């Protein structure tokens, strides 16, 4: 109530010439720092290592955009202790005085961000706007679970009295935990993972994604400006089945907060389950996976509005979120009239290197670039190739917009997370054929209908089972506050990010009672 | 907000003549009728079995009051089918209605309380304040579960609104989840495990301990009369390791919900983390363990109104409290003033036949007869014996109170949870150490704290690292409402029964987005 | 919101044998210490002095109900040092911690109702119910600010909020201060006035009246068992004129908590007004003085009603009461019939020792009994004397109920705060010459109206300037949290005890910016 209200973070366009001029400026002074070198933070200092970590321009993979340290289990163990030590007088702080440091490093991280979204530029391939909104995302998660926090402050549970004694009940952090982020939205989930735990009083060890160790490390550098007591926020770049494993399994880690692929988190969720030796506590692991995410369009929505919304749910950062519209299933009055439609508007879609602000840039490594390519040639057996379904010229991970048709809703790349430019699409007689196939996936993360029917869509609100669902519009680009993020099923544990929700799982409840 | 506001069921105190009356007549019925089977309870059905299994009188083992159909793999199956065929439509329940069925059953379970209590005397060997103390809990969580669940009810979620779109966030229940429980409350914690979930949308598949099967299936005569859908609670005794084991690695099971000994919630936990073959969601699983509870006193302190406090913790049904007193911590200038008092009034106890009353009745099994004779050899090696240790002329399980003193910290019996009437007398030198020693243990449910000076009190508030703290008072017997149960590290996964966020634990979020 | 909601502790009437019973034994424990010495309490520890008090029993004088120590400036000093050390970490106590410490100090209080009753008996000479009325009253006090007080928590404050900062208001304690009580309730109005401020944060120097003394050294007993920290509150029975001025003169005391006479509030006030030597603050000083209360009834009242309330009113506690009402203002279809009615049940009052339970005991000391019968002098010289007017018979200070009629409006015992059991009869016209009358005094206090004309009722609600007003009911007896009590005028600077508003004034604001 000291601050106002939240708002989210305008996601820039970069229409005025204004803007362009500042995100000129941003990419051409990110591309003269190439090569910079990047050491682990650690108890409130930067230490460097002898072996590195290095990160690669996927528009021209012959480019290091730098390089960081690369912690191994002494380094991990190192981080463990500056996180106890810390956890000890950080969880004591009044919730005002944290609140009042996340705010800080909001307003540090927005003041940087043209410079932070050069970085997702050329690091993980984002053309402008996509960059944009990954910061903004990540300015919106400190600003709002500042505020969040502070629901929780002591004494804030609502107990029944009792007479002649007091009763009160409150919450109180875990402990230090370990942080594993993808490298997809670097900067958004990379943050919001961190400082959500942190806000209520826990300490964390924040292992980013390999292929996104640089804008973790600017953001590290936001952390250490802001002021963050050492200790309470560290940064160990690595490789995750070496020291991201080794953490997950440690006995002395608290809690495991994890996004990315359904393949770790199982992994990751069933060491949680084990009690190392010597360990104290059970664990608790948040473990936000993947989706094969779809978009159902019936005879009764606008086509056009409805092609637009795919388009852009399919494609955005090349296909590589959890919530791109993977599936597009079409029931048979929809069918010719919208796939029509997207593949005009999809043909259209520019690729190229992420720094001319192209639809679609390359795709983030050369391992995955195998992947997708690979899930082309099993799709080329099971659906019908229409569109794209090629690695373009150039030294960059560029790949095509791709899409199948007529494909059988048990094949392959109607069931499982290629997470690239590639969209499935699934003929169905009726709504309730096409909600039969949205559901019938191992996942439930997001999903989409268009249609012009209230019963339809209603309908789909009680029976599509996924954690975000959206009517007539993109299924992509969840906001902060607006829309809580987490899916059901195999897309994870349901741990709803830009949620009050969200810093609940971070906390644990004690009750005293005094007779007086 | 359409019944009274919750209020604690009184606990029957039995001081005047109708409620003595009321409870010899109650008594005389029961075991009028312990030659009673009872079935399984399967999709709105009682359903018998081949095999069976046997419930004895801990006060007269020879004495058998009840026998109870026997679950396998093929009841337990057949159950898993009613009750997710259940879940389907009972998820769609107003739940204005559905807390309605909860409040008929609490009203169905009032009118038989006396019946209940008489029950738990002979089947668990509790006296008669400690059986009225667990119905009264059972009838709070009902009330308070009714109650809390509307909290949730569609759309309870807090979100940011959005230009030109509606956002709604809303709970929906998880599934069909299984829910095992203990027998030291065989009528609370077992309801309140089961009508928890139920009460938002769930449906569950309830084993009851073996040891208290009979008391078991007259809660479920409860919840049939009260009118419960077909397959929305099902009742599966049976044993552990087998049918317990069977539902919990389970790929239909959406959740687990256990109270139990710590050796078998640790393979509970381990197993929910898993992914069984064909399984499409991470199960949840709440384990509630047990503890090694200390009262610490201060030189401070009402001697007198300590050693009371102590007696009662420690004693109260024979120690087969998860909450019970084990540990007495005592700082020098309080130990042979309170030793002395404990000391005295524990002589003074009375041990026999539940159903007379006595300050102690037996121990609930032969196992645990065993268990707890085990422990006060190896204690006798460990510490001083001085009070009690020895088993009771008679069949029935009865063991005298038992008081160890100059105990190590570190000793098994001041680490391990014994669960019977065997107190560890510990000396500390100050405050500073007797919160050292209170903490150091793999546990943390409940602690207590004897003294007079405000800054010991609210210094234990802050560092006494456990989920349910008492000053000046006996530690067990927390009120629903009043004081939320659950606690920290090898005690469990803290989740606090009796409290809102009980409920929550049995929900999913889903955000749906319309853009108009 | 961690205790039950406020109510007012029972006043007891002892209609039962058991009260009656428990009466006689506190009585007989009370004067069996009769001899006891009580030193002043400074820095959490009793100090004996050279000098002493001595407190005799107004009902029998030559008898020594008992005796304390004699503070003057050193012990003052002494005091001052204790209290500003205290308050400097005392003011950093989390606000549950210091409401907790209220509450177990209620707890003790209540727990030695009977005793502080008998005690009151004895030194003031308060009849069975009067004794009661105050004791029940300084619980209450200690319950209600001990919950007000959480109103104010860190941070309190509602402000606007402003971009791009964090905008933060806060209570903070003002300091160390001085409580000068008197001795008509010596238990209630003294505990009220040290636990408010010193629930807040604030430090107090406590300095009983002189002719009850020994009850205040008995709360203080509750105070020191309840675990206030050194210093935090300070006992220094003295003489006003020594100690009294010396503390409110001096430039090291932050605020001044005055309940007393006029004369002594003016000097109060007006030397509070004055910057001492080296003082670094504007003093805070708020005095509630007496008042010359009136009681208006007009020919549509209910003239049984309102006789009972008058005699209650006008004798209660011999009329030694800021409340009591000393005027009666009769219109002329009243006056009659009321004045005979007021007559019949004042002469059928018995005076007498208290502990007898007389209806009116001894006033206080042989200098009230002076000024009681110089006043009833200056009385005869102004109206007509109709009732009582005399000493009656015995060592102790028993004065006749007393009662002058045709009294001029102007005339000094119509005009003066006489303190003792004289009723000042006064014949008016109407309701308005009623008003007139009532309000043409220097004070504002109580007042009350008998009638059963609505707009009478209201206009008089509008209209009759007092603090307290009173419709078909006594005036006197005021209930913390029911009716906030304070005056107007001459009466005081309306610090309204028992209500929220009084904690405010122990407090200042602090108002902190961040620019991020
Ligand atoms: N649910 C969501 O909110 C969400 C959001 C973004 C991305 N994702 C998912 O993330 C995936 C893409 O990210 P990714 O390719 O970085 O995923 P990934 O699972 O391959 O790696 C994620 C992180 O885990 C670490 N890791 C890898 N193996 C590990 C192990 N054995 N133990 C511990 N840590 C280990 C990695 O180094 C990285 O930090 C896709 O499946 C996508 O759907 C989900
Ligand atoms: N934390 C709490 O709130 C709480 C409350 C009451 C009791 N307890 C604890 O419960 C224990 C006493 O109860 P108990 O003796 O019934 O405990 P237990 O662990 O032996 O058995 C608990 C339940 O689990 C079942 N079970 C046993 N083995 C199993 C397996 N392998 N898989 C699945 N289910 C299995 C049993 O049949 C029973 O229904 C003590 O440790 C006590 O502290 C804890
Ligand atoms: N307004 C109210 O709420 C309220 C309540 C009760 C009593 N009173 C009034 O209190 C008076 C009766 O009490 P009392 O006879 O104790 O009053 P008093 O004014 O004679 O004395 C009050 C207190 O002030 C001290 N004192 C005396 N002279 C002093 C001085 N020069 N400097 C500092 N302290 C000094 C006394 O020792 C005593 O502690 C009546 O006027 C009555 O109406 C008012
Ligand atoms: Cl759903
Ligand atoms: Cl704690
Ligand atoms: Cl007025």
């Amino acid at each position: 109530m000291t601050v106002e209200p939240f708002r989210n973070e305008p996601i820039e366009t970069f229409q005025t010439e204004e803007a362009r001029r500042a995100m000129r400026e941003a990419l051409r002074r990110v591309r003269e720092e190439f090569g910079r070198h990047y050491p682990l933070y650690i108890g409130g200092e930067w230490v460097d290592t002898k072996e590195r970590m290095v990160s690669l321009n996927p528009s021209a993979p012959s480019e290091v955009v730098g390089t960081t340290a690369k912690a191994g289990k002494a380094e991990a163990e190192a981080a463990l202790e500056a996180a106890w030590k810390a956890f000890k007088t950080w969880k004591d702080w009044p919730q005002e005085d944290r609140s009042r440091l996340l705010l800080k490093a909001a307003a540090l991280m927005r003041r940087r961000k043209r410079e932070l979204e050069a970085t997702l530029v050329y690091e993980v391939g984002k053309n402008w706007v996509e960059a944009s909104a990954d910061v903004a995302e990540a300015i919106d998660f400190i600003e709002y679970y500042a505020r969040a926090a502070l629901r929780y402050r002591y004494p804030a549970v609502e107990v029944v009295p009792y007479p002649g004694e007091d009763n009160e009940s409150f919450y109180v952090p875990l402990g230090a935990g370990v942080v594993i982020a993808p490298w997809n939205f670097p900067v958004a989930i990379f943050t919001g993972m961190i400082v959500g735990p942190v806000a209520v009083g826990n300490t964390v060890i924040a292992k980013p994604a390999e292929d996104a160790v640089v804008v973790g490390a600017k953001v590290f550098e936001i952390f250490h400006e802001a002021g963050f007591p050492p200790g309470v926020v560290n940064f160990l770049p690595g490789v995750g089945e070496e020291v991201g494993a080794y953490l997950v399994e440690h006995p002395r880690i608290r809690f495991i907060n994890f996004t990315g692929s359904l393949e770790v988190g199982l992994k990751i969720y069933e060491a949680a389950g084990r009690l190392a030796p010597g360990q104290t506590w059970f664990k608790r692991a948040y473990v936000e996976t993947g989706g094969k995410d779809a978009i159902i369009v019936d005879e009764t929505a606008d086509f056009d509005l409805a092609a637009e919304g795919v388009v852009v749910s399919a494609y955005g950062f090349q296909g590589q979120k959890c919530s791109a519209a993977s599936r597009l299933i079409l029931t048979q009055g929809a069918y010719e009239p919208v796939l029509e439609r997207v593949l005009k508007r999809a043909e259209r879609l520019s690729v190229g290197p992420a720094e001319e602000n192209p639809d679609l840039g390359p795709v983030v490594s050369a391992e995955q670039e195998r992947k997708v390519l690979s899930y082309i040639e099993i799709g080329k057996n099971e659906g019908q190739l229409v569109l794209g379904g090629k690695r373009l010229e150039g030294e960059g991970y560029f790949i095509a917009p791709t899409v199948f048709t007529e494909v059988p809703p048990k094949a392959r790349i109607a069931q499982e997370e290629i997470f690239g430019p590639v969209l499935s699409v699934i003929r169905v007689k009726d709504f309730a054929e096409a909600l039969e196939v949205a559901n019938d996936t191992p996942y439930g993360l997001t999903g989409g209908v268009y249609s012009r029917k209230r019963e339809h869509l209603e309908w789909a609100r009680r029976e599509f089972h996924v954690g975000n669902l959206y009517f007539n519009r993109k299924i992509t680009g969840a906001l902060v506050g607006v829309q809580p993020f987490g899916g059901f099923k195999l897309s994870g544990t349901n741990a709803k990010t830009g949620a009050l929700d969200y810093l609940r799982l971070f906390l644990e409840m004690k009750a005293v009672a005094e007779r007086f």
